[PDB]
C-alpha cells in the first residue's frame, strides 16, 4: 500500500488558474507519501518553488516523494485529495465566473493534467479519493499521536461546512461527536485581527509572537462584543454587515486605527495582540473544558491549523484538561495533505496506521550525497572557503561558545514550520543581545520577535517547567515557562513573560542535533540553544545545498556547518561567476505613466513576481538591460559586459535582488538528482 | 441656498485610494448642484475622465456643475456625501487594512483635500452633512415627481443597513415604514447572476435585454430554491457558506456552466436570464403588492439602482396596484448623490423643493457657444467635412428618411445611463434589418441587444400601449407593449416579445428633439425613431464636442448633426495632425516574462488602463517608440518621424488604439471655456 496525499490549488509553475489568484485560495500545497501505514516522505511546495505558503499545484513535492520512496508514479496505490470534490469544484466554478476566458476545467481533470504532463502519469479515476477536509487533518493528528483511543479538535479557517470538528478516536477510528459552523472560525477571526496590526495572510504567528508584551485588560471587553460564551461547549461570534472582517468595524468604532507598514508597534497594538490571544485562548479552552468531560477522554490530540498557536497550546498543557496531548509539526493544510492520503487508504481497504508516535520531522529532500555535495562546493569556491573538520559537530560547539551564529544544514528538511536541526539557524541561548541581533541584522524582522529554544531531553527538566500533562515538544508545539531561577541564564530564548516555545531533542528525534546540544552544553554549562529557522526575510525554510549556500551568503551568518563541511564567505566574493536565472515567476518591466501635460511619463524599471502577494523593486537602466539578456547559461560577469562591465555598483545592485529572492543567482550546472 | 450633492469614491485621476481599487466601492461618481430647491447641475464623473462607472473621485463634475451655476466653489451653503460617515469610513478603514502601505485618510479629510487641492476650496466641517443612504435616494426619487405625496420604494445593491425600503412621502417629509438587510439585495442577485453569462459589474442591463429571448420556465423551479415569499410582504434568499455568489452554487450543481468569452448565447444562457428576470419581478410585485394596500396609496415612485430594471417597470406600470408611478432618470448612485444634497439642505436649515415634475434629463456641461463649436470644427478640419444648413432640424429628418444613421449632439448631456435627444444615435426605427445594422457596424455590440424608440407626445398612443397606471416616459423607465398591429412598422424597436423601452418626447421635455421625430413623422407617417446611445463600446456617453467628433470618426456613422452643423468624414482623414495625450491613467510598458530554461522570455509591449477591469493592447515595438515620446503637445505626424514618418500600417494601429480610447486624440488646443 502506497498513497499519496495531496493539498493545494491547481496552477502550473509560471502562471495561476486564474490571473492573480488569490493567496487565501488553498494554500500550503504539499504533497505526502505514505507507505504500509507510515509517513515516509512529506515536503511542503514552498520549499521548492520558494514561494511561502504557496497555492500552486505541488508537482515538485510529488516528485521528490517518489523519489524518496524509491516509487514510480505507477507504483501508487491510491491518491487523496485534502477537500470534497464538490467543494474544491464549486470554489472553482465561482473563480470562473469571474473569470470568463478561464477554461472550465475542475479539480479532477486539473489534477490528472499535472500528474500526466508533469510526471508522465495516467492516474486512474478510481484511484483519486476526495476527503473531508477536518477528517483529513484528524487523521493525520491522531494516527501519529501512538495513541489508541483519544479525544481529536480540529480547528482551522474552514473545511467545507465547518470551521471546527470535535471526533472520537478509537483504533483507527473516527466517530464524529461535534462541529461548529464556519463563521464561528477562529483561524478567520485570529486572522482578521492579524490585518489590524499591518500584517496579513500567513503572519498570524507573528501576533502570537507580540501578544506577551501587551496588557490583555485593555482590549478585553471590546473583545467580548464579538463572542459569547454558551453552554455545553457553545459559542458565538457576533459579525456584521459592514465589511468582510469581524474585528475592524468595532475596533474603528472605538478609535482604533489599524497599523501602517513600517510603524512602530505601540503599546495599544501589543495589548490588542494581548487581548486577542486571550480571547482564542478563552474560546479554545470553553471547547475542551467541555468535551474532556462529556466524551471522557484522557488524552487530546489536537490539529488543524489553529493548533499551531503554540500559547494556546501551552495553556492547553497546564490545563489539566487532560493526562497527555499531541499536536502534530505539520497541524496545518499540509497535514491534512497527509491525512488525505490516510482516508484514501481507508475508503479502498483495510487502513494501516503507524506503529510509533511520531519524533521527526525531517522527512523532505536531503541535500545530497558525501560526493556530490563536495563537488558543488567547488563550483561555489569563488565566493565561499570550505574546511572539512574531523568532527563538525565538536567545532560547531566550540564556535557556539565562542559566540558565533551557524547555519546548520544536515539530512532531510523538516516537514511543517518549524526548524528542528536539519535546517535550522543556531546561537548561544544565553546572552540577550543574540534575540537583538539575529532579530535585527541576521533574520531583519521585528524587535519584537521571541526566539525558540532547543534543549536536550536530559536537561529539558532543569530549564523548562513541563508540568501537567505529557505534551510533545520534539516539535516545538507547546509553549512552557522557563524556570524562575533560570530565565536570567537563558537570556535569548525566555520571552518577556518568561515562557518559552521549547524543541526538546533527543537521541531518537535528531541525533546529531542533540550530539550538538549536548556537547555544546558540556562546554558552558548550558545545554541549550537558539534554534530559529533557516531563511531570510524573502523565503521559506531553505531546502536544497543551493538554497542554503545563497542564504548563507545573503543572511549575516558567522559560519555556515552543511553536511560535515565548514562554510565561511570569502573575504571578496566574485559575483560575476554566478549565472542568472528567472523564477518561473520573474517579470522585467519597463514602464511610463501619465505624465505632466497628459504627456507620457519617465520611463522606469522594475523587476516583479508575478503572484498574489508578490514583491517588486526599482531596478537602474542598466540592470533592466543586463537582466533581459538573461539566457539561463551565461554568467553574471558575462552578461554584465553588453552595459560595460559588472561595475561595482551593478554588483551591489544585483547583490540586492539576490537577497530578495527575485531570480536564481548559482554557479553553472546543479548539484544533479539526489 | 446652494448645496452640492455628493456621491462615489476618493480616487484621483491617475491614482486609486487602494492599488487596483475594486470597480464596485462607491461607483457612479458624480456631483450634482441644487439652488433654492431646484436641481440646477448635474453629472456624471464617468463623463469626464471617460471611464464607466467610475469610482474616482467626481472633482470635474463639482467643476462643471460649479460653473453651470456661476458659483465659486465658496458660493456653496453645505454639502451632502450619500452615505453616513461611520459607514463609509468603516469600509475605507478596511481597505486601509487591506493595504498597510495606504495612510490613514477618512472620508472627511479625503472630501476636504480633493476640493482644496483640486478648487482651492477650503470646505468648513460645518458644511459637510452626511447621509441615510436610502434617505437619499428616496428624496431624489420622489422630489422631482411632481406628486404631493407617495409610497416611496428604494431597491439596489445595498446602503448602509439595508437593500431595500419603503417610505411614505408628504409635503417635504419621508417617514420610513419599513427596510430590508442587505443579505436580501435584489441588485446583489441580479449581479450574482450576471456573472454565470460571462458577463460583469455593469452589465445587468444587457442581461435583462437578453431575458425575452428565454423561457423563464426551464430554470423557474431551480431559481425557486434560492428564495422564499412570505407573508407580510416578506421574502427571503437562501444564501449558501460556500462563494460569496447566491447563485452559483446551485446552478454548478446542477450542470449549468458558465460562458466564456467569446461564446455564444445558448439557449440555456437565454433561458436562464428570462428565469432570472421572472425572480426579481416575482419578488418586487410581492413586495409592492403588500405595500400598496397596507399604505393604501395609489402614487409609487421607485428608485434605487433596481429601478433601472425596465421590464420591472414595466410590470410595476400594469400591475394595476398603482395609479401613478414616477422613477427619475438617475436612479442608480448619481441619484443618490442628488437626494444628498436635499437631505443636506433638511439638515442645515430649510429644505425647499422642485416646483414641478421633471421633464428633461439636460443637466450635464454643454458642448459650447455657437462660434467656438464652429472654430473647434475647423480645427477638426484634416479629417472632417462640415455643412451649416439652414435648417439642421429639417435637413437630419430628410437624411434620416434617406435611411441613414445619424449622431445627434445638442446643448447639455443626459443625467442617468439613457440618451434622449443630447447625446443621440438616431436611425429610422421601421427596417428590421436597422438593429444588426447598427448593433454590429456602430455600437459594435451584441445583436441581440434591442433598440428604443423614441415617439412624439401626441402619437404615443397609436403606437404603444400606455393603459394601467399613468408613468412618466420622458426618461425611457418603463418597457410597454407595442400595439400588435403596429409591430411591423416598428421593426428595429419592438423586442421579441413585442415590447419597447419608449420614450415619449413633448416640446415640454425636449423642444428641438420633438420636432425632429415630429418631422420625420411628417415626412414618413411613422413619427417614430430609434435611440441609442452616441458612444461605442469603449466609453461612456459622450460629453464634449471633442468627444463626439471623436466618436463620430471612430464609429461607422453616415452623418454628425452637432448644433446644427452637418459632419462628415473625410475620404482620407489626416490622423497626423491629431495630437496624442496620455489619459491619466494610460500605462505604457514593455515586459518580460520567464523563458525556457530559466532566462528571459517574451518580450512584449503593451498599452493599457491602469483601473480595475482596464482593457490592455499589445503594441508594436515602433509604435511603443512613439508612444513613448508622446509630449501632450507635438503632433502624432510629427512624432512619428522619429521612427520614419506615418506609415498606414502606423496610422492603422493608432486609429485601433485611438478606438479603443487607449490615450486621447484630438487637434492642438482645445474648444477653451465653454
Ligand atoms: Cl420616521
Ligand atoms: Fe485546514
Ligand atoms: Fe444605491
Amino acid at each position: 500500500m502506497l498513497v499519496l496525499g495531496l493539498n493545494g490549488n491547481f496552477s502550473a509553475a509560471d502562471t495561476d488558474v486564474v490571473p492573480q489568484l488569490g493567496e487565501v485560495f488553498f494554500h500550503d500545497s504539499a504533497a505526502s507519501l505514505i507507505r504500509d501505514g507510515e509517513l515516509v516522505a512529506a515536503v511542503e511546495e514552498e520549499r521548492l518553488n520558494r514561494i511561502k505558503k504557496t497555492t500552486k499545484f505541488p508537482l515538485n513535492a510529488v516528485r521528490e516523494c517518489l523519489a524518496l520512496a524509491g516509487a514510480r508514479p505507477e507504483d501508487v496505490d491510491a491518491v487523496g485529495y485534502y477537500f470534497p470534490e464538490n467543494h474544491i469544484d464549486t470554489v472553482l466554478n465561482h473563480l470562473y465566473t469571474e473569470y470568463p476566458r478561464a477554461p472550465l476545467r475542475y479539480s479532477r481533470e486539473l489534477i490528472r493534467q499535472r500528474l500526466k504532463e508533469g510526471l508522465g502519469w495516467d492516474l486512474p479515476d478510481e484511484k483519486l479519493v476526495y476527503v473531508p477536509h477536518h477528517e483529513a487533518h484528524a487523521y493525520s493528528s491522531y494516527l501519529h499521536s501512538g495513541m489508541d483511543s483519544a479525544l481529536v479538535l480540529v480547528l482551522d479557517g474552514r473545511g467545507e461546512l465547518h470551521s471546527g470538528t470535535v471526533y472520537r478516536a478509537e483504533g483507527t477510528r473516527l466517530e464524529k461527536l461535534a462541529d461548529y459552523p464556519v463563521p464561528k472560525s477562529l483561524g478567520g477571526l485570529y486572522l482578521n485581527a492579524t490585518y489590524l496590526l499591518g500584517y496579513g495572510f500567513g503572519d498570524e504567528y507573528k501576533v502570537m509572537g507580540l501578544a506577551p508584551w501587551g496588557n490583555p485588560e485593555t482590549y478585553r471587553d471590546t473583545f467580548a462584543k464579538l463572542y459569547t460564551l454558551q453552554d455545553n461547549g457553545e459559542y458565538e461570534l457576533h459579525g456584521n454587515i459592514m465589511v468582510p472582517n469581524l474585528v475592524s468595524p468595532l475596533f474603528y468604532a472605538e478609535g482604533f486605527r489599524p497599523r501602517r507598514k513600517g510603524e512602530p508597534f505601540t503599546q495599544a497594538h501589543r495589548d490588542f495582540a494581548a487581548a486577542l490571544q486571550e480571547t482564542v485562548e478563552k474560546i479554545v479552552l470553553h471547547i475542551l473544558e467541555y468535551w474532556a468531560k462529556t466524551s471522557g477522554h484522557s488524552r487530546l490530540c489536537f490539529g488543524g491549523g489553529v493548533a499551531h498557536n503554540s500559547s494556546l497550546n501551552g495553556l492547553i498543557l497546564k490545563s489539566g484538561l487532560f493526562d497527555e496531548v499531541f499536536v502534530h509539526p505539520a497541524s496545518h493544510d499540509a497535514g491534512a495533505g497527509e491525512g488525505a492520503a490516510y482516508a484514501a487508504a481507508a475508503s479502498l481497504g483495510t487502513l494501516e496506521r503507524p506503529g510509533k508516535r511520531l519524533l521527526s520531522a525531517s522527512l523532505g529532500p536531503a541535500l545530497g550525497g558525501r560526493e556530490q555535495i563536495r563537488a558543488r562546493l567547488a563550483d561555489w569556491a569563488p565566493l565561499i572557503d570550505v574546511e572539512f573538520p574531523d568532527d563538525a559537530v565538536e567545532t560547531a560547539a566550540g564556535l557556539l561558545a565562542e559566540g558565533q551564529v551557524l547555519g546548520w544544514a544536515y539530512g532531510r528538511s523538516e516537514f511543517g514550520p518549524r526548524a528542528l536541526g536539519h535546517r535550522s539557524i543556531v546561537a548561544d541561548a544565553r546572552p540577550e543581545e543574540n534575540r537583538t541581533r539575529i532579530n535585527a541584522m541576521v533574520k531583519k524582522r521585528e524587535g519584537f520577535r521571541p526566539f525558540a529554544p532547543v534543549v536536550t531531553a536530559e536537561a529539558a527538566r532543569d530549564y523548562f517547567d513541563l508540568s501537567g500533562a505529557d505534551g510533545n515538544h520534539e516539535f516545538m508545539s507547546f509553549v512552557v515557562p522557563v524556570l524562575p531561577e533560570r530565565r536570567t541564564e537563558l537570556g535569548a530564548v525566555t520571552h518577556v513573560d518568561g515562557t518559552a516555545r521549547v524543541q526538546v531533542v533527543s537521541a531518537e528525534s535528531g541525533e546529531r542535533f542533540h550530539r550538538l546540544v549536548r556537547r555544546f552544553g558540556e562546554l558552558t554549562g548550558t545545554p541549550v540553544l537558539l534554534n530559529t529557522s533557516f531563511n531570510n526575510n524573502a523565503e521559506p525554510i531553505v531546502q536544497s545545498l543551493d538554497d542554503v549556500v545563497t542564504s548563507f551568503l545573503t543572511t549575516d551568518l558567522d559560519v555556515l556547518v552543511v553536511e560535515d563541511c565548514l562554510v565561511r564567505g570569502k573575504a571578496s566574493p566574485d559575483l560575476g561567476v554566478l549565472v542568472p536565472r528567472f523564477r518561473p515567476v520573474t517579470r522585467l518591466v519597463e514602464r511610463r505613466t501619465a505624465g505632466p501635460d497628459a504627456s507620457a511619463g519617465a520611463k522606469t524599471h522594475e523587476i516583479h513576481l508575478d503572484y498574489d502577494g508578490g514583491p517588486s523593486a526599482k531596478v537602474s537602466p542598466e540592470l533592466y538591460e543586463l537582466l533581459g539578456a538573461v539566457d539561463g547559461t551565461t554568467t553574471l560577469g558575462d552578461l554584465a559586459k553588453t552595459v560595460g562591465g559588472l561595475s561595482d555598483a551593478l554588483a551591489t545592485e544585483v547583490f540586492a535582488l539576490w537577497e530578495q529572492r527575485f531570480l536564481t543567482l548559482a554557479p553553472a550546472g546543479d548539484i544533479g538528482p539526489l
